[PDB]
């Protein structure tokens, strides 16, 4: 995986997420510094379908392709992400994700909210809701 410095103005990215955006803003700073970004390229694979998601990404730019098992392919463009189902199974994902065309994504994981949205109990409750 890719550990590159981000660009300016991440906030709103992150904060695209419903819950990233019920997060208080001292969590999402946390989240922009431990932010990492991820470059990719036309053909090359973000997340494979059977592996363990734990992960998210925000499209900077570029266009990916979403499959997920046994439902409608979905493509996704500059300002939006994906890695809902990533995040929401524990376990292994039943979907995948590649690149159309050359991209650049912002990367948080769980392992990274274990010290984010675990920083402080009042954010602990809340994520053992989270999946």
């Amino acid at each position: 995986n890719s550990e590159e410095i981000i660009n300016f103005n991440c906030r709103k990215l992150v904060a695209s997420m419903p819950l990233f955006a019920n997060a208080d803003p001292n969590f999402v700073t946390s989240m922009l510094t431990k932010l990492r970004f991820e470059v990719f390229q036309p053909g090359d694979y973000i997340i494979r379908e059977g592996t363990i998601g734990k992960k998210m990404y925000f499209i900077q730019h570029g266009v990916v392709s979403v499959l997920t098992k046994g439902n409608k392919e979905t493509k996704l463009a500059d300002g939006s992400y994906f890695g809902e189902i990533c995040l929401l199974t524990r376990g292994r994902r039943t979907a995948s994700v590649r690149a159309d065309t050359y991209c650049r994504l912002y990367s948080l994981s769980v392992d990274n909210f274990n010290e984010v949205l675990e920083e402080y109990p009042m954010m602990r409750r809340a994520f053992e809701t989270v999946a």
